[PDB]
């Protein structure tokens, strides 16, 4: 089958991280070959998924630039279904989707505070998984909703289990890492230790390792929460604790998911998605 040289070349991009120590790249521009994976997964007929959580007062204006944007960039070429979970579904709005496009919404109840929002989405995930998209999509995607896609989002980035690399520590000291350091929270990591500061706005894998992914990242925050602590940020410290613990098979470079309030260094050479103001 398909093998790391048909598709990728780490030497295209020689002045910063391509591969880790367990076997795994890290996608940068000019290093993939996507008209070999077009082809590739287009005779297997995959489909992809997308979760999107939308709750508050003014979410349907993320929402709107969100999707919007995903239509435009998202798996060009393959089909795709947008999973889209709301408090109220008032706040969804209408957006036309192109070809091979299509989308199922569903109401969830919100939770009081914003930290167990973010939380609880770990266990709705892990919930529609089990009910459907296992049976519907062969790699799902689940993103936060105030960012924005501005070029092609491809099948480059798909794998068993995908991480991101958040654009602001991606050259950083891992003692430097905002990781939990807490020995009570199941979330710890000690210094001296960690690979790589990821993002919790992407991740992705097949189906059956998003699942593992959510549910040890909720058992994690219900012992923490029955030991009366929170992890110093949220589903990220535990995303961060599962990834140590299990290497993702995939890494997407800080170009997949930009902050341009850190400006536009050499090594930013294509953005594919950026932050919205926080």
């Amino acid at each position: 089958k398909l093998k790391l040289s048909d598709w990728f070349n780490p030497f295209k991009r020689p002045e910063v991280v391509t591969m880790t120590k367990w076997k795994a790249p890290v996608v940068w521009e000019g290093t993939y070959n996507r008209a070999v994976l077009d082809n590739y997964y287009a005779k297997q007929k995959i489909t992809v998924g997308l979760t999107v959580f939308a709750v508050g007062r003014y979410i349907e204006h993320y929402l709107e630039e969100f999707l919007t944007s995903a239509n435009k960039h998202f798996m060009v070429g393959h089909p795709v279904i947008f999973y889209i979970m709301v408090d109220d579904v008032s706040r969804m709005p209408l957006i036309e989707l192109g070809p091979l496009r299509s989308f199922k919404v569903f109401k969830i109840k919100p939770e009081k505070r914003w930290q167990d929002i973010s939380m609880m989405r770990m266990k709705t995930i892990g919930e529609h998984i089990v009910a459907h998209i296992q049976h519907e999509v062969d790699f799902l995607f689940c993103m936060d909703v105030d960012q924005v896609f501005q070029d092609k989002f491809g099948v480059e980035t798909l794998g068993e289990s995908v991480a991101q690399l958040q654009a602001w520590w991606y050259k950083a000291d891992p003692n430097d890492f905002t990781y939990e350091r807490r020995k009570e929270s199941a979330a710890y990591i000690p210094f001296g230790e960690g690979d790589f500061y990821y993002h919790a706005a992407i991740f992705g894998g097949t189906p059956t390792q998003v699942l593992n992914i959510t549910q040890e990242c909720f058992k994690g925050i219900l012992k923490d929460k029955k030991n009366d602590i929170e992890a110093q940020w949220h589903d990220e410290s535990h995303l961060n604790k599962y990834f140590l613990l299990n290497k993702p098979t995939k890494i997407l470079s800080p170009e997949y998911c930009w902050d341009y309030h850190i400006g536009l260094p050499a090594d930013i050479k294509l953005v594919k998605m950026s932050w919205q103001t926080k």
